């Protein structure tokens, strides 16, 4: 997999983004994680934590997988990197996001992210305690 340029538009949610890439905004859905919706338990913290992440970026990366793209929703799917470090597993190693969402062929970083969730389960971290 390769990382790619891209900037942050704006904050939405624990587990979304919007992004401009090559040039036009799209909404990004990080892949095999799923926080949860701002309105349920840990959905304000996951909120902050991504917004605080991407906002704090000198750079933000995109890491697209092997697999589909854009969701059924016009989403981006992809891997997303904040000063080099991914989103996606930071989200899951404080309790912040489930590893979710696994389907084959979009699944490179599936045991790095589920080391990442075992650690937040073994800290009782947030949607674990
Ligand atoms: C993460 C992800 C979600 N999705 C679709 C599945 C779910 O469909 P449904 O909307 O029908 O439940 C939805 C969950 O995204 P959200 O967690 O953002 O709601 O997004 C994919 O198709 N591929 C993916 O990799
Ligand atoms: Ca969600």
């Amino acid at each position: 997999l390769h990382k790619e340029p891209a900037t942050l538009i704006k904050a939405i949610d624990g587990d979304t983004q919007k992004l401009m890439y090559k040039g036009q905004p799209m909404t990004f859905r990080l892949l095999l994680v799923d926080t949860p919706e701002f309105n349920e338990k840990y959905g304000p913290e996951a909120s902050a934590f991504t917004k605080k992440m991407a906002e704090n970026a000198k750079k933000i990366e995109v890491e697209f997988d092997k697999g589909q793209r854009t969701d059924k929703y016009g989403r981006g799917l992809a891997y997303i990197y904040a000063d080099g470090k991914m989103v996606n597993e930071a989200l899951v190693r404080q309790g912040l996001a489930k590893v979710a969402y696994v389907y084959k062929g979009n699944n490179t970083h599936e045991q790095l992210l589920r080391k990442a969730e075992a650690q937040a389960k073994k800290e009782k971290l947030n949607i674990w305690s």
